[PDB]
C-alpha cells in the first residue's frame, strides 16, 4: 500500500527532495518569542498546548487532511510507494513539527500505512 | 500588497528554491503517450483540452484555490512579500504548466497582484 510520510523541516535548511507536497505553516502562532518555549519542541507539551490554544491550528490540520483526502484515492493508484508530505516553518521545531505530528496520527486514525520525520530534530 | 507566484515546474529538475507551498500533480491525466501532445505544452490549446475534459481537473484547480483562499488573509499580513506556490508534474511541460496557468488566471480574476513563471518552458 501506499506509504503516507508526514516530515517537517525548516525552510532555512531546504526544502526536503523527497517531497510532493509541501505546506508552509510560517503564517500560524509563532512561540518563538516566549523564551520558555524557544527550547522546546513541537513533540512537546507546552508548544502543543500554546498551538492548540489558537483556532486555526487546529482549522489547518483539519483543511489539510481534507484536502489531501480529495486525491487521496487517484494517489493510492499512481505507481506509488510513498505520498510525502512535507510542512515546514522557519526552523524546523515547533509549529511544523506539532502539525506534521497532528496529520500523522490523524491518517494513522484512518488505517493509512503512516511513518512520521522531523527534519531539524533528528540533527 | 503581497505578490502571488504560480510556477510549473518538473520534479525531475527538483523542488523550485523559492517555492512556499507545492503540489504534487503527477496523479492528473497524463497527455505524454498521445505523440500529437507531447511535443506541446500547457500552454497549448489540444493539451488544456486533454486535461479538462477529466472532471478531476477541473475540481484539482477549484478546491487548490479554496484551500489556499482559506490562509490567504493571514499571508497577506505574515511580514512577507510573496506567496509563491509550485506546480509540479514530472517534466514541467503538460500538467503543471496547464493548473499553474488556470490558478494564476483565478486569482488574478479576484484581484489579487499574481505572476506565473514555467520552470521548464522558460529553458
Amino acid at each position: 500500500e501506499l506509504t503516507m510520510v508526514f516530515e517537517s523541516f525548516g525552510f532555512k535548511h531546504g526544502i526536503p527532495i523527497d517531497a510532493d507536497y509541501v505546506f508552509d505553516v510560517r503564517f500560524l502562532p509563532n512561540p518563538h518569542w516566549d523564551p520558555k518555549l524557544r527550547p522546546m519542541t513541537g513533540l512537546d507539551k507546552p508548544v502543543a498546548a500554546f498551538l492548540d490554544r489558537h483556532t486555526e491550528v487546529h482549522n489547518f490540520i483539519y483543511q489539510t487532511r481534507s484536502y489531501l483526502e480529495l486525491w487521496l484515492p487517484m494517489l493510492e493508484t499512481n505507481n506509488r510507494s510513498y505520498l510525502t508530505v512535507a510542512i515546514g516553518c522557519t526552523g524546523g521545531k515547533h509549529r511544523s513539527v506539532y502539525i506534521a505530528e497532528q496529520l500523522a496520527d490523524y491518517f494513522r486514525s484512518r488505517g493509512k500505512n503512516v511513518q512520521s520525520r522531523h527534519r531539524t530534530l533528528e540533527k
